[PDB]
């Protein structure tokens, strides 16, 4: 009741603030992309608006569908054992970057069937893998702290679980942000941090995707390393979110609302 | 151990089957989109490959970033109270269609901050709303069945919870698939079912997004109706997935693996 109105109010607060900050930039880019439309068309006097409209209709449909028209088309194979292993990790993990999606009626039908049983199986996989890590990285330090210093078990967990999140946050955001800032030359640090947040959070917006380097040296090892990092981030934030959910303070908030 | 290998094996099985079915179609489309590249370039002899490569570099970057270059650019406002309410519902619900994402350094920074506290708050919202529905749609019929027929409570829940999923599945897939097949003229039934599965599942691939009708009559009421349907689907599949997780058979599978 009260929360539902608050949630609706919260999106309303979200929509105005984005309208206050994002929309002027978007109006600027939409004004400058429309400027780009008219520069590109002005440059190519031969080229006309309607045929181009149809061409981009297909090109962007495909792009939405995954088949980037970039790299002379002979760029990276959207569907190859490694890339398909990446698509399947993302669709099973719900990230759904959108850089690769099924292109056929039959292909879509298998993806549904594959994802009806695949995703529950993958939730089982991530939950089991997450459960192991909680015993090690988070539970073990808490036990050591209480025994050495001897204060109450109830107070050590709540106060110090918060401390253990910072360790995970730095390990999986800041250091990886620097790593990604080194491997991807065309990224800054802010975009890399944004990509790491969206990927681990599972939003998978798809504006930042790794492995797009033009005929880069280690495409296969790199696609599998990024796959392993993306699961690792998912496991480590399901551990952090499990611990925050376990926290008495956050738990009370849930009970209240 | 055994599961982790199986999960890795499962993606390997996934990658080969997609390579067996999707890749020939993708090779066909990538062969025919490269054909489209060379038809479009062949038609426009004036137009040259490199400048076009740069132009599409920006156009598809923006498209990834959300600003579709379609509808003379003056199409729908990516960021307006309704559309922003939709972006915020999707990013909070993790769907992340990618049709709208932050375009600025400052905008990204707020989206992170907005989504650090927004998403946990939204998980709280969906969980609370889901919890209410379970008491009504699923729990009430089970109680009625046992009293009227008098068989054991343990056996009624497990056998008939499966029955209640079909009701939810038809209510939120088949009938909505027909509804979407009516509102979106350019869709078939299969694509609509695919869109409903990905959206409710939260994959949010973004190849199917509603509200793209060119200056359609009811853009605001329609964007908010689709928003309400997408939450409703999320609530009804978190109820179905809660009940399947509750099921003794599925629970045993989790315990086993
Ligand atoms: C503790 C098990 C880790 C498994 C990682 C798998 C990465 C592909
Ligand atoms: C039972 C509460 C339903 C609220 C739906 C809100 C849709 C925007
Ligand atoms: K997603
Ligand atoms: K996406
Ligand atoms: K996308
Ligand atoms: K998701
Ligand atoms: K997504």
């Amino acid at each position: 009741g009260f929360l539902v109105l608050g949630y609706l109010l919260y999106l309303v607060f979200g929509a105005v603030v984005f309208s206050s900050v994002e929309l002027p930039y978007e109006d600027l880019l939409r004004q400058e992309l429309r400027k780009l439309k008219r520069r590109f068309l002005e440059e190519h006097e031969c080229l006309s608006e309607p045929q181009l409209e149809q061409f981009l209709g297909r090109v962007l449909e495909a792009s939405n569908y995954g088949v980037s028209v970039l790299s002379n088309a002979s760029g990276n194979w959207n569907w190859d054992f490694t890339s398909a292993l990446f698509f399947a990790s993302t669709v099973l993990s719900t990230t759904g970057y959108g850089h690769t999606v099924p292109l056929s009626d039959g292909g879509k039908a298998f993806c549904i069937i594959y994802s009806v049983i695949g995703i529950p199986f993958t939730l089982l996989f991530l939950t089991a893998v997450v459960q192991r890590v909680t015993v090690h990285v988070t539970r073990r330090p808490v036990l050591y702290f209480h025994i050495r210093w001897g204060f109450s078990k109830q107070v050590v967990a709540i106060v110090h679980a918060v401390l253990l999140g910072f360790v995970t946050v730095s390990c999986f955001f800041f250091i990886p942000a620097a790593v990604f800032s080194v491997l991807e030359d065309d990224w800054n640090f802010l975009e890399s941090f944004y990509f790491c947040f969206i990927s681990l959070s599972t939003i998978g917006l798809g504006d930042y995707v790794p492995g797009e380097g033009y005929n880069q040296k280690f495409r296969e090892l790199y696609k599998i390393g990024i796959t392993c990092y993306l699961l690792l981030g998912l496991i480590a934030m399901l551990v952090v979110l499990e611990t925050f959910c376990e926290l008495h303070e956050l738990k009370k908030f849930r009970k209240m609302f």
